[PDB]
RNA sequence: UUUAGAAGGAUUGCCGUCAGGAAAUUAGGUGCGCUUAGCAGUGUACCGCUAGGCGG
């Protein structure tokens, strides 16, 4: 149960979520129905709650030390070189933090009480484009501690 | 322990009539506004499945 060194590079340009949010995440996204079992996503620096980026780490972590190697995220991530850097090491991960998709409700049309519990999620903010029907909306993520990803890589 | 303490100001009404402000003009001369910069902050927040939590 170990863990990759994916950074999103500070500068470049481009911001890191949209860098994410383009790249990395789709890749992921389709490198996880391989998966069966999601290895999983933890990113350091998080940050506060009234502000907070994802932050400039990416750590994809799993529940085996060779599965990782199966979703083998460099040599896929290498259209990013300028921007996302992969390290080649893996160190046992029991040391990170869980992340979950709080759900943030639905606009006021899709059906007051909408923007009393949108506040709360709306203040990391990855953006998903829909492999299906294709309406895109960004997913919301938290700081958790309940150990052993499902879907895209949350619990 | 206060120049202490007290107190109904009321009722009524026609301001009127009239008128020349007016004649003359020189405001002028002069002038360095400059230097510099991410519209960035993901820029957005949906499509579905009683309160609550969820496919992509």
């Amino acid at each position: 149960m170990f863990s990759q060194i994916l950074i999103i590079k500070p500068g470049t340009g481009i911001s890191p979520n949209i860098i994410i949010s383009e790249d990395i995440f789709p890749v992921l996204h389709s490198l996880f129905v391989e998966h069966d079992k999601k290895f999983g996503i933890t990113f350091p620096a998080y940050s506060f709650d009234k502000k907070g980026h994802l932050g400039n780490i990416i750590e994809v972590l799993s529940e085996d030390k060779e599965a990782l190697a199966s979703l083998c995220l460099e040599e896929h991530l290498a259209e990013v070189t300028d921007y996302v850097k992969v390290k080649k090491e893996i160190t046992f991960t029991d040391d990170y933090v869980l992340f979950k998709r709080i759900r943030e409700e639905n606009q006021y049309e899709t059906t007051m009480h909408i923007k009393k519990k949108n506040q709360q999620i709306f203040c990391a903010y990855i953006k998903v484009k829909s492999a299906s029907t294709g309406q895109s909306y960004n997913i919301f993520l938290a700081p958790t501690d309940i150990k052993h990803f499902s879907a895209y890589g949350l619990l």
